[PDB]
């Protein structure tokens, strides 16, 4: 860098501020004396005086030697101290002539010299810029945590630091602005019950008081996600005005700015380590609770209160916290956020971390259960997708879920962790792994297995054979249906994911109809829960070869060479919902470069 | 890329559509037989059939001999050819055994291809991808002309190719359809009184008739610019889905894009050529219309009607036509756009081509005269800044314009032709050229010359003399005033326009106060009409020395040398406004890359 141009006279001295570390380039207004051919400059010894030629970059010292006039040369001035007085310091130009020993004429400018700087903290990443928001490994910007759609430990300090003359402020005003626009989605206090509330919704301009020295601090806080009219980047500006010509106008010496993005709401993938689970009330299910006890006591830590479909759990995180938040359509509340959109498939849809067609996703993919086209009824896409694609950090992929009674991408959608490969494994609900180990048992002999002998062990629920099974044609001709439907799905997701067919898993998973849609024929093995290396299966209730549910074998015999352990939990044996909270990415948002 | 799943059963043949060019790739359903060692597959001839492993990327031609069964390979198949009838190709899969001589079963395909293209046409910048919209001098997108903030010949047709089997459409349907969001900003018809509205603000699907044969064109049209909440983006998608499974549900088979950018709104710098010339009429001012009809001779055409600053003029562009466009807070109207935004300013302000910081600005950039900070009044800023931002071509930088009474960009600030450096000047007035040329006229021994001795030839109307200038300290102090207000506008410039001293001419320009602001003390040279090399100069009525206005021969002296003739007008002798129409960049908007 920034210049700024400072005009002299001959007549008279002048008056200036220097902003510390900025160049004040010094001119004449008007002519130059007559027969002027030299001249030379002078400060006093905090003032920096170099020359330049206007149209080469480099500057070189002017006060030791005596310089030919030329009117293409600059005298560029800078003080990197604050004044302790007004008027302080000073500079002069003198004009020569040959002929004539004494100076021409002088001009003197007397100099304030201020510091004034507006910051927040930004990043080390790489360190060192302009006042906008580099996305990347090697960028910078200030981050708003937003807590909703002591008040504030999550909060963003600012700092105005100002160092110089108290009496320059008698004279000169200090502004701290923003957009309306930005003003709408954030607020600052100043401190200065103590912290004032300076920056909001109808204010856009503040007088700073000074009232508290050399700095002034100040308080921001988010009020909004990005949505779609909202991009996430809050500016505000400090300007420092003179106001000492009460006749002329107010003009500008100064302006410094902060750039502040607001932080985006990540989902947390069921391949992140557990922290806790939500799991609604059930006066009847009790051993269900019980097992679901037992698994989080195999891996974490497990609240229990009187849905979890209802609503979705991320986070938000700054260099100094992150906070988890919740979205939805009362609450927790200690340690936790709120997101809310108003105009419901409501359920859990993410994928882990993945690289497809050149574009890396650190934080993986959302995935929205689409509605098919020309469908009168809309089901997840209630342009809260707009909340989501703006969130611009896990760009989402459309799935088909219209095939379902349900609905729910858990319902043949799971992600497991994989101690090898990519680091975890895609589970697929498939009609036709079922078919051929249905198969396999049958060639073995077998084919007179029942499911549900442990349901319909004491209370007699209509069993099935294999045999039974494989040739009711309907059923076969059905689930070869729902089993493309998958197909289709599983193709979006191998090109959208970059995927291979051994990173995938196929679960063997019949299904009936309900209303011409899907269902489970038998509790639905994928709608797992996943905390870390344990997993809560539903019990399939399959045929029983030798004293064993040879569904159970044969997920085990799929998922404990990965170091997985399956708990077969009874969630359909006794004629609300699941959920849980996880630790945040080890990756940070901040060092994408979308 | 694109691949789909197809399942095939020994039991029974498979029925299934092939998109033309997309990879089918054929699975069974369920267990292949038992002791199967071997396998071969076949086609019709227009099917080629493919083998890969499904880790490998290749693939190979797999009907010409016997394989290994290994459950790891794939078998693709493609169809780059319609069909002409229903199930008029297919595929065999045969497994086989050492031991047994014939094949132990077989699987069976029946196949019909369908060619679906949805397609309008982008540019051969880069020809050759995925549909989105890529900008620059290696992109493509399909373009939108906006024409209200036949009917329509600036209209974008778009092209729904579909070949194959007539009674295939039976059975399955074509969706045409776009997103909410995408259909509140477009409208599209099709051909399919004639032309009907398919898809628009209420409407977001549409079955397609396939009432014209192989091709089914529509005609898109663009409803709104790029907004603070719109980035100019319109897809719209094409959907086969299969509706024959009656008790079953409806599923997709394959899905088409194509994606429109609206086109921005462009301002016209006063460098480019000129084409029609905008002046309200006026009874009084007979002789300035005149000398503006000759200037206008001296370079093109000029129409007259009975304000100018109350509107801008711009344009938008496409491959195929450029289109007029002007910005309004009733119009000439024949080849003529109009773009109002609704909660004044309104003057003129663009800049030329320029590079500063490293970025590269092909079509210059908006200058938005600002109000200062904390001030009770807006002056441009009505968020309709909103809508230039969005535009996102011009990025716009702010002015200080504060300090005039009027406060038009215009008043201080002009560009004109230059035949070399950066091919144009930046104009700006300056109270200090004007007082060092009056100083060096009165070192000569002019220092009697009367300003306004033309004005005040006839019409006795207060003259001053160089003398009583000079010596008027107050109007020099003011007009130092003025000058360091302009000074600061200038280092912006330079910044922003990365603009060399050596790129700007002062040129002489004194002030007086109205109500403490500032207004033209003689009338203002730099509120120039450009107009190609000619120029429209306010006649200064400065001082006559040797019977010449030396204002005007200084004028002169600065720009002649460029090439530019220079007529004053005489604007302010007798006791509405003006605008102009020009042609485009020869740069195109979509071959930036912001």
């Amino acid at each position: 860098s920034l210049q700024r141009i400072v005009r002299v006279s001959l007549e008279h001295p002048t008056s200036a501020v220097c902003v510390a570390g900025v160049e004040t380039l010094v001119d004449i207004y008007g002519s130059v004396p007559e027969g002027t051919e030299m001249f030379e400059v002078y400060g006093t010894p905090g003032v920096d005086i170099y020359i330049s030629p206007n149209m080469e970059r480099g500057r070189e010292r002017a006060d030791t030697r005596r310089w030919r006039f030329d009117a293409t040369l600059e005298i560029i001035v800078v003080m990197n101290s604050p004044s302790n007085d007004l008027n302080d310091s000073h500079v002069q130009i003198s004009y020569h002539s040959s002929h004539e020993p004494l100076p021409l004429a002088y001009a003197v400018l007397y100099l304030t010299c201020v510091d004034i700087s507006l910051d927040c903290d930004l990043n080390c990443e790489g360190r060192q810029d302009k006042r906008q928001w580099v996305w990347g490994p090697s960028g910078y910007g200030g981050i708003l945590l937003v807590n909703c759609d002591q008040d504030l430990e999550d909060m963003s300090v600012m700092v105005l630091r100002t160092q110089g003359p108290a009496a320059l402020f008698d004279d000169h005003k200090l502004v701290l602005h923003t957009s309306s626009y930005d003003a709408k989605r954030a607020q600052v206090f100043h401190i200065c019950e103590a912290y004032r509330h300076v920056l909001g919704q109808d204010k856009v301009s503040y007088e700073v008081p000074r009232l508290h020295g050399d700095e002034e601090r100040f308080f921001v806080e988010g009020l909004s996600f990005p949505d779609a009219g909202f991009t996430g980047l809050i500016s505000f500006h400090v300007t420092l005005l003179d106001d000492s010509n009460e006749d002329f106008s107010a003009s500008p010496i100064f302006t410094d700015t902060v750039v502040f993005r607001v932080a985006p709401w990540i989902m947390t993938p069921s391949t992140l380590p557990p922290l806790e689970v939500y799991v609604c009330r059930v006066r009847n299910n009790t051993c269900f609770v019980d097992a679901v006890a037992e698994l989080a006591r195999k891996a974490g830590c497990k609240l229990t209160i009187c849905i979890q479909d209802e609503m979705e759990l991320g986070y938000v995180q700054a260099p100094h916290k992150t906070l988890p938040v919740v979205f939805d359509s009362r609450i927790l509340g200690p340690d936790f956020g709120y997101v809310t959109r108003e105009p419901s498939f409501g359920n859990l849809e993410v994928s882990p971390p993945v690289v497809a067609n050149g574009k890396e996703y650190p934080l993986g993919r959302i995935l929205i259960g689409g509605n098919l086209p020309g469908s009168s009824g809309r089901r997840v896409t209630q342009v809260v997708r707009d909340f989501l694609h703006a969130q611009k950090v896990q760009p989402p992929v459309e799935l088909f879920v219209d095939w379902l009674a349900v609905g729910h991408v858990d319902e043949f959608l799971s992600f497991v962790p994989a101690p090898d490969g990519k680091g975890f494994r895609m589970l697929l609900a498939s009609p036709g792994a079922c078919f051929k180990l249905f198969q396999e048992k049958q060639k073995c002999g077998h084919g007179r297995a029942l499911l549900f002998q442990g349901v319909v062990d004491d209370e007699q629920v209509k069993t099935i054979s294999i045999n039974q099974v494989l040739s009711n044609k309907d059923l076969i001709n059905y689930n070869k249906f729902v089993q493309s439907c998958i197909d289709w799905n599983r193709e979006v997701l191998k090109r959208e994911l970059g995927l291979a067919e051994c990173d995938i898993i196929d679960i063997p998973q019949l299904f009936k109809t309900e209303r011409k849609k899907a269902t489970a024929f038998f509790p639905d093995l994928v709608n797992m829960l996943v905390l870390g290396k344990h997993l809560g299966i539903p019990k399939p209730f399959g045929p029983i070869i030798n004293g064993c549910c040879c569904l159970e074998e044969k997920v085990r015999s799929l998922l404990e060479p990965l170091g997985l352990h399956c708990t077969f939990i009874d969630d359909f044996t006794p004629y609300c919902g699941t959920n849980v909270c996880r630790k945040p990415f080890s990756f940070k948002w901040w060092n994408m470069v979308p």
